[PDB]
């Protein structure tokens, strides 16, 4: 299928134990991807003074289309020292490694594999 229905746990920024999935682009949406399909992908809901927190290259999430069965749809964007590798549309968050952090929601994205 080119889209998975995922319901992706809503991290604190604080709470998060693995601040991001590695050290190039190409690995972070590499690690991002195999984390959405093995269920161990978190989101972070981007604010002023989140991403300072978190470890770059970020990988976001931003919706790619305006939402069946709720799910919004959405594509990885790797961004590297104010640098963006894809183009889409608004941010939903930033995915982290998910370790068993206790989240405070969950966002359920259709995710172009
Ligand atoms: O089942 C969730 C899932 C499965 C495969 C892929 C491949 O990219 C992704 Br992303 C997410």
């Amino acid at each position: 299928k080119t889209h998975v229905q995922l319901s992706l746990p809503v991290l604190q920024v604080r709470d998060v134990l693995v601040r991001g999935f590695g050290d190039s682009v190409e690995e972070v949406l590499s690690e991002a991807r195999q984390h959405l399909k093995d269920g161990t992908c978190g989101l972070v809901e981007v604010e002023k003074g989140v991403l300072p927190q978190l470890e770059q290259p970020y990988v976001f999430i931003k919706r790619s289309d305006a939402a069946p069965h709720g799910h919004v749809m959405v594509e990885l964007v790797a961004e590297l020292e104010g640098i963006q590798y894809g183009r889409s549309g608004e941010t939903l968050g930033v995915l982290v490694p998910h370790v068993g952090e206790i989240p405070v929601a969950y966002r359920k994205v259709l995710l172009r594999k």
